[PDB]
């Protein structure tokens, strides 16, 4: 029959090629040779009619060979579509979206997608098994540091598969005034103003960072809402020095009313503090007890800076009533500890490292033709590149972290190791996490609200696509590839995460959907909610000290002098700004807005379109409620929630 074959080439600087490409149309009933059909032009679609006097039937693949003359010259193929003109059948979609290197022959299956069980005739069996074999050879596990969840093999960017590298245009675009004031005073809090300020919220932070309300507000809607939780009982670490009966009563009252909250940084205990230029840096594992007030404010009640040691008197408990500098100092310690835990655990580990696990596991276990692969890939874009770059300058030995963070120098890795034990399945699912932390219902928490709504929207999207390939729980149980995928993640990538609540197999449609939703959310909502706020809360050093120069107080006689001596110096404060500012000044793909089409059918596309509709409505509604908000919570607005962990 007569077909309109169309080939799409990438837009990146090197997507084009000077080599001719041969095409073959292979259907269920025979195939044909089209020969050298074109010479790939960057950012161009090449269409041409061809008449084959043979009956192919339904097309299964499109074979291609890039014949090179003297030099090989790579080519980035987006896709190939062949439309049978005249016959009333659908346009055959052959998704590629990858680099074609070498004179080797490749086959692109039609984008309908299917599971081994969903392909009884085994038409794509040979292909998927060999694609996976090649996948496993290209995407291997590794370990940047012992004791952490696994990452992608190698240590340099060049060790990543060609398809994982930034497209040239993004690579080039992605890649002191303070030193003038190098002879400027450093005696008072106001001196911190020499930094520079960059946004509406940041300025607010600079203007009211000493506010107990703003302080406690951050536990809910700030850059790190992953720590706070409703107190079921008083923390066992919260032991009282003599004479603290009054406070203890106020605590009991709030507990009984169920408005007592806690933010415990015990994770930081026993972690090696940095030594920058032979000077000792300091860390603290504080505990903050707060009360949710009827007017909607979360206010700090007490701050304990040290964990009580068994066999010795309890450490002091700081109160809002203590001298200004004493209380202010205790808060700075909490702000500093949050910065460390935020960056290492909430951001790096829970966001970047988790995503990488899902990425590698996916590339190793799910074939391009697989439904789940098509659902997930968009959300894995550029994760390996960014993470590799992080381990080659940010968290690497002698890197940026080691240069300015109090956890840098070794402790950061200990924290990352110790933190693995807390990577529980439930903590990655808002409905579950928010419930366990008693945040469900707390109307002051825009994070919890937006997190829940966004989760539901993604859940429906996942269900909608999964529903078209798994009509029964039995269908998911029998999916060997899906099962191996689940294991590659849980048992391998996460190193026995089954003990932390992760599934070792998916036994139902509802369970598989939940798992895919968990992955998709982690790579988008989870990361965005934690990444986006950095520029707003971490640019004003006092609100997030990268390091501390004096150990935590054990008495209540701190002076402004004590506060300044503890807080980062000019150089450090400046270095903090640079790192945060540059790493946040954001090109990008909004959640659900990926252009590449992996599915062929009209239904898969309808589900995606609904997903987009809902996200748009959520975005608009958030924008609105935010206009009537004191401090707008924007970290979960789909318009800015990224489609993958790519920054
Ligand atoms: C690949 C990003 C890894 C993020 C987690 C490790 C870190 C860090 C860091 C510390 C202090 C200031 C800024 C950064 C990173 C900022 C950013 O990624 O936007
Ligand atoms: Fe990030």
């Amino acid at each position: 029959g007569v077909y309109r074959v169309c080939v799409s080439t990438g837009a990146s600087i090197y997507a084009g090629s000077k080599n001719k490409v041969e095409l073959w149309l292979v259907g269920q009933h025979g195939e044909v040779e089209l020969g050298s059909c074109l010479r790939p032009t960057r950012n161009k679609e090449e269409e041409f009619k061809v008449n084959v006097s043979k009956y192919l039937g339904s097309l299964l693949f499109v074979r291609l060979r890039k014949k090179h003359f003297l030099k090989e010259d790579a080519w980035f193929c987006n896709w190939i579509s062949v439309q049978a003109l005249g016959a009333a059948e659908d346009k055959y979609w052959f998704p590629c979206y990858r680099w074609v290197v070498g004179d080797g022959v490749q086959s692109l299956p039609v984008g309908t997608g299917c599971t081994t069980v969903g392909d009884p005739q085994g038409l794509f069996q040979k292909h998927r098994e060999q694609e996976l074999e090649e996948r496993r050879k290209l995407y291997q596990w590794g370990s940047w540091k012992e004791g952490l969840i696994l990452n992608v093999a190698g240590s340099k960017l060049t060790d990543l598969p060609v398809d994982e590298r930034f497209l040239e245009d993004k690579k080039i675009d992605f890649e002191l005034k303070n030193s003038l004031n190098i002879l400027a005073p450093w005696k008072t809090l106001d001196d911190f103003n020499r930094i520079f300020w960059r946004s509406k919220l940041a300025r607010r932070v600079r203007d009211s960072w000493q506010e107990d309300s703003l302080f406690g507000y951050q536990f809910l809607n700030g850059a790190n809402p992953m720590l706070l939780r409703r107190s079921v009982q008083l923390p066992a670490r919260l032991v009282f020095p003599p004479g603290m009966e009054e406070l203890q009563a106020q605590l009991e009252k709030e507990l009984k009313a169920g408005t007592l909250f806690e933010a415990d940084f015990a994770l930081l205990d026993n972690i090696k503090a940095n030594v920058i230029l032979y000077c000792q840096q300091y860390l603290a594992a504080p505990l903050v007890m707060l009360k949710l007030q009827p007017d909607g404010k979360l206010m700090p009640m007490v701050i304990q800076l040290h964990l009580p040691k068994i066999g010795s008197s309890p450490p002091p408990l700081f109160l809002p009533t203590d001298p200004p500098m004493v209380w202010l100092l205790a808060k700075c310690w909490v702000r500093s500890s949050d910065f460390q835990v935020h960056e290492l655990n909430s951001h790096l580990l829970r966001g970047h490292l988790m995503a990488e696990v899902f990425t590698v596991a996916t590339m190793r276990c799910l074939p391009s033709i697989h439904p789940v692969f098509k659902l997930i890939v968009p959300h894995l874009r550029y994760t390996l590149e960014i993470n590799v770059r992080a381990r080659n300058g940010l968290v690497s030995d002698f890197g940026i972290f080691d240069q300015i963070m109090s956890t840098g120098g070794g402790g950061h890795v200990q924290l990352l190791q110790q933190a693995g034990a807390f990577l529980t399945y439930r903590s990655f699912c808002p409905p579950d996490d928010l419930a366990d932390r008693g945040l469900l219902g707390v109307e002051s928490s825009f994070y919890a609200q937006d997190a829940l709504r966004l989760w539901e929207i993604i859940s429906r999207y996942v269900q909608g696509i999964m529903g078209l390939y798994y009509k029964t729980d039995e269908a998911v149980r029998d999916d060997l590839e899906l099962q191996s995928w689940c294991r590659e993640i849980t048992e391998i990538g996460l190193q026995g995460a089954q003990k932390q609540g992760f599934p070792t197999s998916l036994q139902s449609v509802a369970q598989a959907c939940h798992f895919v939703t968990m992955c998709i959310f982690t790579c988008t909502g989870q990361h965005s909610s934690i990444h986006l706020g950095q520029l707003d809360w971490f640019t004003w050093v006092p609100n997030a000290p990268c390091t501390m120069r004096l150990p935590p107080p054990t008495t209540k006689d701190a002076t402004l002098e004590t506060v300044m001596a503890t807080l980062p110096n000019l150089k450090q404060s400046s270095l903090q700004m640079s790192i945060v500012w540059q790493l946040g000044r954001d090109i990008m793909v909004p959640l659900g807005q990926h252009q590449e089409e992996y599915f062929s059918g009209p239904e898969p596309r309808a589900v995606l379109e609904k997903f987009r509709e809902e996200l748009a409505i959520m975005d608009k509604e958030i924008e609105v409620r935010n206009e009537k908000l004191d401090i707008p919570y924007e970290y979960l607005r789909p318009s800015i929630v990224e489609n993958s962990v790519a920054i």
